[PDB]
């Protein structure tokens, strides 16, 4: 288990989203299938010049898990995958310009509704979630498992886990006041007006 802070612009970031009052918490969703979207494009890009990627999963497709009992929404991806390297990096410089020009614009009146717009849609997440884990797998490298709560720092580990072949899972652990998004007729509401035009198969999972 290794324990790294997040960069400082990061940190602040996240403590705007738990502490400001926001009540369109929906978006949260979007933006996470938005990322799943993008790793999957990455994954079918990269078959065209090496058809061998798809090895560890043919399959291009998002479902979205509820599980009632752990309080936890799942969204699963069999796109490229991060690498601890990719993975890193991700959380590092390449988010830090984009965390302060949102933050910025949410001085000049911006709503948290634009996050995805500065590529920090991620941390949106937090809107919902009290603590969130990332279990990631990419073909040149081993399963990582990821986790925040907030509160500065996260941590990274060798996943022992089930293996997944090769894409993201992101597990919300959900707030108790916010498992409206672990409701069939609520995911399904949010899905069609935000997500409805996603190149890939979404699969709402039923309990
Ligand atoms: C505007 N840009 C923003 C970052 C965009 C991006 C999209 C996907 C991925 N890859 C390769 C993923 O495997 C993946 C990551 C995901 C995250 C972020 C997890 C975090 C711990 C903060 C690194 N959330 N959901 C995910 C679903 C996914 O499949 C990396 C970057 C690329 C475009």
């Amino acid at each position: 288990v290794e324990t790294f802070a997040f960069q400082a612009e990061i940190a602040q970031l996240m403590s705007l989203i738990i502490n400001t009052f926001y009540s369109n918490k929906e978006i949260f969703l979007r933006e996470l299938i938005s990322n799943s979207s993008d790793a999957l494009d990455k994954i079918r890009y990269e078959s065209l010049t090496d058809p061998s990627k798809l090895d560890s999963g043919k399959e291009l497709h998002i479902n979205l898990i509820p599980n009632k009992q752990d309080r936890t929404l799942t969204i699963v991806d069999t796109g490229i995958g991060m690498t601890k390297a990719d993975l890193i990096n991700n959380l590092g410089t390449i988010a830090k310009s984009g965390t302060k020009a949102f933050m910025e614009a949410l001085q000049a009146g911006a709503d948290i509704s634009m996050i995805g717009q500065f590529g920090v849609g991620f941390y949106s997440a937090y809107l919902v979630a009290e603590k969130v884990t990332v279990i990631t797998k990419h073909n040149d490298d081993e399963q990582y498992a990821w986790e925040s709560s907030a509160g500065g720092s996260f941590t990274v580990r060798t996943d022992t886990g089930e293996p997944m072949g090769r894409g993201t899972k992101v597990i919300l652990h959900l707030k108790e006041d916010q498992t409206e998004y672990l409701e069939e007729r609520r995911i399904k509401e949010i899905v069609k007006k935000h997500s409805q035009f996603i190149g890939y198969p979404i699969t709402l999972f039923v309990e």
